[PDB]
């Protein structure tokens, strides 16, 4: 499969040691220990009361201040009525069930809490969500949410976070959006598709205090038809490693004011139209002397049907995580093969 999954797929059957999982995860959210030691928690009902959350509900566990790894009695379609926040220490599960959330109401939500793994779920249709009252968690309870765009998951504030395996879609604004001091993470494994704008990393020029942001985006398939942003960043330094793109829209890879963006055994397959072949796309150039600064580079990269990558900055070996962030990075031309189980587990 690839680094990641050999580690929970080799000698284990993950429906009888689901846990297993939390000691896989590489790159900069591989702290992440979502909700292990925790008890498991099952979703035995589709219902949502945002501001008093019933047991047995998915508001109801995601918001509970103790370590909750979160399960599926059943396959479940379910439509939130609020923004949902997600507390620290939990692990939503997808594996045994199918579970799909969005579809027309709002999504995932973390701010300014640790060790959330997000696993093996579906989200798609994603809506903008209406001012009122949620509880934001136990601990904190029940607050104005102002209306928010309609992004499948987003991050503000977060730190230790693996996005791992979901089937992510069709939604009205972004899939992932990471700011506001978001560092630690990890998006691996997932499968994008059907959706303009993917992947945020770093929300606006103004905030550089997102200069120490570090995300590692590995062995996702990007498509097909996504259009952009796999991802756009912002500040900080983005590991982009052995994923697998369908034809993009405008661009696949972007950014602004001085991102690090680290590209390195991707697979990329350019559109058939000429002014569409560039994988790479700098936003806000002061001046080429100036954008010559910003350290983009490829290494053992694929690319196929014309696409091409421009770097910048001059070349040198990846050295950017420690012992327990650290993983092995195949050539392009591996990427189909290690992301062919893109998506959520069956």
């Amino acid at each position: 499969d690839n680094p990641i999954d050999s580690c929970w797929r080799g000698d284990s059957n993950w429906d009888q040691n689901r846990m297993k999982l939390a000691d896989c995860a590489v790159g900069f959210g591989s702290s992440t220990m979502g909700g292990k030691g925790g008890d498991f928690y099952t979703v035995t009902s589709t219902d949502d009361n945002p501001v008093n959350p019933t047991p047995g509900t998915l508001r109801y566990g995601a918001t509970r201040e103790k370590a909750l790894w979160i399960i599926f009695s059943q396959n479940m379609n379910i439509k939130l009525k609020m923004p949902l926040y997600v507390a620290g220490h939990k692990t939503i599960d997808g594996r045994g069930a199918d579970v799909h959330l969005g579809n027309g109401g709002p999504c995932l939500f973390m701010r300014k809490v640790s060790h959330v793994i997000l696993h093996s779920l579906h989200i798609h249709g994603c809506n903008t969500s209406v001012l009122g009252d949620v509880l934001v968690s136990e601990s904190i309870g029940v607050e104005p949410v102002h209306a928010q765009d309609g992004d499948a998951i987003t991050m503000r504030n977060v730190t230790n976070a693996w996005i791992d395996h979901n089937s992510l879609s069709d939604c009205s604004d972004g899939l992932i959006d990471v700011t506001l001091g978001s560092t630690g993470i990890t998006i691996s494994n997932n499968h994008f598709f059907n959706h303009h704008k993917v992947m945020l990393l770093g929300h606006d020029d103004t905030y550089d205090d997102d200069k120490s942001m570090k995300v590692t985006v590995a062995f996702n398939q990007f498509g097909p038809n996504a259009g952009q942003r796999m991802p756009r960043a912002r500040y900080g330094l983005v590991h982009v490693a052995n994923n697998n793109y369908d034809p993009w829209n405008i661009y696949a890879i972007g950014g602004s004011s001085n991102p690090t963006i680290l590209s390195e055994g991707n697979s990329f397959t350019a559109p058939s139209e000429s002014y569409k072949k560039e994988v790479t796309k700098r936003i806000g150039c002061e001046s080429p002397s100036a954008c010559a600064n910003w350290v983009w580079r490829s290494t053992r990269d694929a690319f196929i049907n014309g696409a091409y990558f421009v770097s910048s900055g001059k070349t040198e070996e990846t050295n950017i995580y420690n012992s327990n962030e650290a993983f092995k990075v195949e050539n392009g031309n591996a990427a189909p093969q290690l992301t062919k189980n893109a998506g959520v587990v069956t």
